[PDB]
């Protein structure tokens, strides 16, 4: 067995000359040469936790799109017995979105091009009828010709807009839509978009546009830009404790987008400006942002795939499940 920062990383003979790459959510990311298609890739080592790492591989197993990270292969143990770690494959890409507004300006050009890849991923898995539902710099990979693929569907769900509503003060802070502190358990397409909304802001200025601290911060956040909600929009907030909290608050007025970003190309800003609503029932949904005017030049619905289908128990059943679906890859 290679070892890695001293680990097991027992990923047999195919897999060679590993290099750490560092940490995401369920341990060890490492690259390594696979040597039956002689390029190198990323694997990731897993030892609840056991249902976002079920979750994940029945979606990536069953999407399949240019924009989606897929899985390439899977390493286990031949039997349930001697089961313990399981190392899933994937593309090797050279960065992700986060490590790329830390350290480099965008262009108008790559930030028009990366939100088309973005929504038309989305696209699919919204016809597949899934919500992603943890958007986020860090799940979008790049690689070295600026081609994106999103990743991490652990906290991905069937749509369930029936089931939505909850109670007030009821995935990460900064991308929340605001519904999700006020009445929702974001269980609609909805919340994808305002998380996309919030990327484009990020992209436009090189800075999270509300990086709350905590719950109510987050708010407080949102409001301050988008202005205190309207009668209208209150009026569908029929939980009185969070209407009444919204009325509670100071009236706030809306900043104008152009002031936030005063070298946005305009059209931009009227996308942003569409995605980023207080109200989710006016929130844009993704097919109309693809037609938006912005990105024109990449709209191309034949060329945009829809999915051909859309989409408790105990510890012991789980290692079980994880088992049966893992078997394809022995
Ligand atoms: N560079 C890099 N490539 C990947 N492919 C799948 N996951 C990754 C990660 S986390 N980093």
């Amino acid at each position: 067995p290679e070892m890695v920062r001293g680990q097991v990383f027992d990923v047999g003979p195919r897999y060679t000359n590993l290099s750490y790459i560092g940490e995401g959510a369920y341990g060890m990311v490492c690259s390594a040469y696979d040597n039956l298609n002689k390029v190198r890739v990323a694997i990731k080592k897993i030892s609840t936790y056991c249902q976002r790492t079920l979750r994940e591989i029945k979606i990536l197993l069953r999407f399949r799109h240019e924009n989606i990270i897929g899985i390439n292969d899977i390493i286990r143990a031949p039997t349930i017995e001697q089961m313990k770690d399981v190392y899933i494959v994937q593309d090797l890409m050279e960065t992700d979105l986060y490590k790329l507004l830390k350290t480099q300006h965008l262009s108008n050009d790559h930030i028009c091009y990366f939100l088309y890849q973005i929504l038309r991923g989305l696209k699919y898995i919204h016809s597949a009828n899934v919500l992603h539902r943890d958007l986020k710099p860090s799940n979008l990979l790049l690689n070295t010709t600026c081609d994106l693929k999103i990743c991490d569907f652990g906290l991905a769900r069937v749509a369930d807009p029936d089931h939505d509503h909850t109670g007030f003060l009821t995935a990460t802070r900064w991308y929340r839509a605001p519904e999700i502190m006020l009445n929702s358990k974001g269980y609609t397409k909805s919340i994808d978009i305002w998380s996309v909304g919030c990327i484009l802001a990020e992209m436009l200025s090189n800075r999270p546009i509300f990086p709350g601290k905590h719950y109510l911060d987050q708010l407080n956040h949102i409001l301050g830009i988008l202005g205190s909600p309207s009668q209208e929009d209150l009026n569908c907030i029929i939980n009185l404790k969070a209407r009444n909290y919204l009325l509670s608050l100071p009236h706030k007025n809306k900043v104008p987008w152009n002031r936030l970003f005063p070298n946005a190309d305009s059209k931009a800003l009227d996308l942003l400006d569409k995605m980023l609503t207080f109200n989710p029932h006016k929130r844009i949904e993704v097919e109309q942002a693809l037609a938006h005017p912005y990105l024109e030049q990449y709209y191309d619905p034949s060329d945009e795939p829809i999915a051909e289908a859309p989409f408790d128990l105990p510890k012991e059943k789980l290692k079980e499940l994880i088992f049966e679906e893992t078997a394809r890859f022995q």
